[PDB]
C-alpha cells in the first residue's frame, strides 16, 4: 500500500553547473532530487561563473534546460558590485542569495551598507534569501525591517538561530527559514566517525542541544531544503575540505522515518516539503505530478547513494524507515525503484510558465 | 494593464441548497464567486436538510455538480448524534464544521463532551473548522490539545479573539484562523445606517477597537473568508431577522482597496485567499486558472451586487479601487466585466479529483 504525496519541493540546492560539473551537474543532480521524490528544484547561484549577471544567468537557464530532469528554477546571487543592475532579469530567477558568512562561494559582503544596498534595490515582491549564521540572523533581519520587507533565512542549524526568529515571528515580522536534515540527524556525536573532512558543513553540525531544540521549535520551521551540496570524496578528504553535504536522495528518507517514529506528521512533512516553499517563493502547481512512497520498507543507508557525483553521504549507516517507489512528473513515469525514465532536458523553468511568474502591481 | 491572479479560494460560503434556494442557491452563488474572483469554495452544511449523514451529503454533491459554476467542496457538519458515524464520508468532504454559539444553524452542540467526540472520532489527517466566538474560541483550543489535533477558528471578529490565538501560536499550537471581510471594514460606527436588522449577523459587529486590533495582527490571520451568508432583504428587515452578510461579490474589492492604501500587500492578500486555503484545507490546484484585476477602476458599492440573491449588501455607498476584469477557470472563460460564461453545472467536486484527496498514513 503505497501513500501518494504531492510533487515535492527542494528550495536549496546546489547544482554544480556551470564550472564543477565532477562534484555534480543538473542530470546527475536532478536524477538525485527525482530519487529523493523532489520534483521541483531552486539551484544556488555560487557556481562558476557564479550567476551574478545577465550574461551568467543566461548561460545558467540554457545549461539547466538542457540537463535537467525535473522542474527548477535558478537563483541570482548578490555581489559587492550588482545591486540595482539585476532590475531587468530578477523576476526570472528564484529569488536573490545573499551570503553573508564564510562558506564555499566568493560572493563576500564585506558591508552591512553592500546589504541595505540589496534589500533597497531588489524588486520589492521577489524573495530573498540569506545565508546567516548565529547574529547574521538578527543582523540581516535588522536590515529587512529598514528597508520595510521579508526575508527567508536558509539552513537554520542551532538553538540560538531558531529562538531568535521565534522571537520575531511573535512580534510579527516577516520573517521564513528552512531546515535541513543534517542539522535534524546529526549533531557533534558524529564528528568521531565523520572525521574532520567530511564533518566539514556550514552551519557546522550544532550541539545535542541545538538538534534538540530545532525539533522542539519546529512550528518555527516553514521549510525542509536538503542544501545539497556536492564534493567528491577526495575533496572532502583532501588538504582543505570544502564544506557541504550531498542530501538530495536522504532527504526524504529521513524524514519519513521520523514520521514513522511519530516525530512530525505527515502533514508538517507536507507543509515544509510543498506548500510552504510553494507560497514563500511563487513556485507554480506542476499538472499530473506526484510521488509513491512505500512508508513500510526498512534499509540501511549505504556509502554512497546511486546519482549524486559526490559518492558519498554523511548518512552513511543510518537506520531508515520509508523509501520512494515511483514519481510522475507532468504525466510521465520519472523514476520507478532506482530507474530514472526522463531524460536530461525534461526539466523546464517554472519561471518561464505564465503561472510561475511572481505577481506584482504594475 | 491588468494584473494576474491565481484563482482564489474561499474557504467559508454558504450557498443555502437544499431548502433555502430563495437567498441563494449553486447556481447564483457560484456566479457571485466568480464575479468576485473566487474559482473555488468550501460551502457550509446549514442547509435543508444539513449535511450531517452520508444521505444528505450524497444529495448535497449532486445538486451542486448539477448546480455549481466554480469549483467546490463541500463541509460536514457535526450534531448532537453524529460523532463516530462519518468515516467513510469524512474524507469526501472539505472537513468538519463544529457550530459551538447560537447563530443561523440548527446544530448545537449542548456539551463539550460533544466535541470532544468529534475531535477523537473525526479523523485526525482531515480539517476541523469552528464557529468559536469569545471564550468558545479558549475552549476548543483546549478539547484539540487533549485529543492532540488542530482546529481553524473560523470569522474571527475580536481583539479578544485574535489576541488568545496569538498566544496560542506563540506556544506552538496547531491553530490557524479566518477574517470575514464586514470585521475588517464594519464596525458599530455603521450599526445606525444599517440598522438592527440588516447589521445582524454573527459574529456580530465589533467595536472600532476591535477592527484595529485585528488589521494590527495582520501576521495571525491565516485566511480572509467571506462568510458569504445571503438572506433576502424581507427576512433582514422583517420580525425576526436571520443573522449573516452577503459578501461574495465584495470581498476582493474591499480588499484591493486596502492593499492600494498600503493597509497590506498583493503577496499578503494572495497568502490568505490563495495559498493559505490550500494549504489548511489540502485543495487542489486548478490548472489553467487565473483573475484578472484592474487595480485603478475607481467605484462604489451600490444597494445590491448582480448576482447574489440577497439583493442586498451591507457595503453599500463604500467608496473602493479594484475590480475583477476576466476569470479563466481550467481553460474556459469563466466571467468577463459583468457576465458569467460558463453555465450551471460547470464547477466540479475538488475532493474527487486525484490530487484533491488530503494525503494519510495507511
Ligand atoms: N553549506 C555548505 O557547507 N556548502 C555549500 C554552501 C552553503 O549553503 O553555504 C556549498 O555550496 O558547498
Ligand atoms: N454568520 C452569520 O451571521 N450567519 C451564517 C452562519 C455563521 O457563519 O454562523 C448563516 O448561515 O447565515
Ligand atoms: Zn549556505
Ligand atoms: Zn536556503
Ligand atoms: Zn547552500
Ligand atoms: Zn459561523
Ligand atoms: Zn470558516
Ligand atoms: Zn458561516
Amino acid at each position: 500500500k503505497l501513500v501518494r504525496l504531492p510533487g515535492l519541493i527542494d528550495v536549496h540546492v546546489h547544482l554544480r553547473e556551470p564550472g564543477g560539473t565532477h562534484k555534480e551537474d543538473f542530470a546527475s543532480g536532478t536524477a538525485a532530487a527525482l530519487a529523493g521524490g523532489i520534483t521541483m528544484v531552486c539551484a544556488m547561484p555560487n557556481t562558476r561563473p557564479p550567476i551574478i549577471d545577465a550574461p551568467a544567468l543566461a548561460l545558467a537557464q540554457k545549461l539547466a534546460e538542457a540537463g535537467a530532469r525535473c522542474d527548477f528554477a535558478l537563483f541570482l546571487g548578490a555581489s559587492s558590485e550588482n545591486a540595482g543592475t539585476l532590475g531587468t532579469v530578477a523576476g526570472s530567477a528564484a529569488g536573490l542569495k545573499l551570503y553573508l558568512n564564510e562558506t564555499f562561494s566568493e560572493l563576500r559582503l564585506d558591508s552591512v551598507v553592500q546589504w541595505m544596498e540589496h534589500f533597497e534595490t531588489w524588486p520589492s515582491h521577489l524573495p530573498i534569501v540569506a545565508h546567516a549564521e548565529q547574529q547574521t540572523v538578527a543582523a540581516v533581519l535588522m536590515v529587512a525591517q529598514l528597508t520595510q520587507r521579508s526575508v527567508h533565512i536558509c539552513h537554520v542549524a542551532r538553538k540560538e538561530e531558531i529562538l531568535l526568529i521565534k522571537a520575531a515571528k511573535a512580534r510579527g515580522l516577516p520573517v521564513t527559514c528552512e531546515v535541513a536534515p543534517h542539522h535534524l540527524f546529526l549533531s557533534h556525536d558524529d564528528l568521531e566517525r565523520l572525521g574532520p573532512g567530511k564533518g566539514e558543513v556550514r552551519p557546522e553540525l550544532g550541539s545535542r542541544q541545538d538538534v534538540e531544540a530545532l525539533w522542539e521549535n519546529m512550528a518555527v520551521i516553514d521549510c525542509f531544503a536538503s542544501d545539497h551540496a556536492p564534493h567528491t570524496l577526495e575533496e572532502k578528504c583532501g588538504s582543505r575540505p570544502p564544506p557541504g553535504f550531498p542530501g538530495l536522495e536522504t532527504m526524504l528518507p529521513l524524514l519519513l522515518t521520523a514520521v514513522s517514529e511519530g516525530w512530525l506528521s505527515l502533514d508538517d512533512l507536507l507543509q515544509r516539503l510543498h506548500h510552504n516553499p510553494r507560497r514563500i517563493f511563487h513556485l507554480p502547481p506542476q499538472e499530473d505530478t506526484y510521488v509513491e512512497v512505500d512508508l513500510e520498507h526498512e534499509w540501511t543507508i549505504p556509502s554512497h547513494m546511486p546519482f549524486s557525483k559526490a559518492h558519498w553521504t554523511p548518512f552513511e549507516g543510518q537506520k531508515v524507515k520509508g523509501t520512494v517507489r515511483r514519481v510522475v512528473l507532468r504525466g510521465e513515469v520519472a523514476y520507478i525503484d532506482g530507474q530514472v525514465l526522463v531524460p536530461p532536458g525534461y526539466g523546464q523553468d517554472v519561471r518561464k510558465w505564465p503561472q510561475g511568474a511572481v505577481p506584482q502591481l504594475p
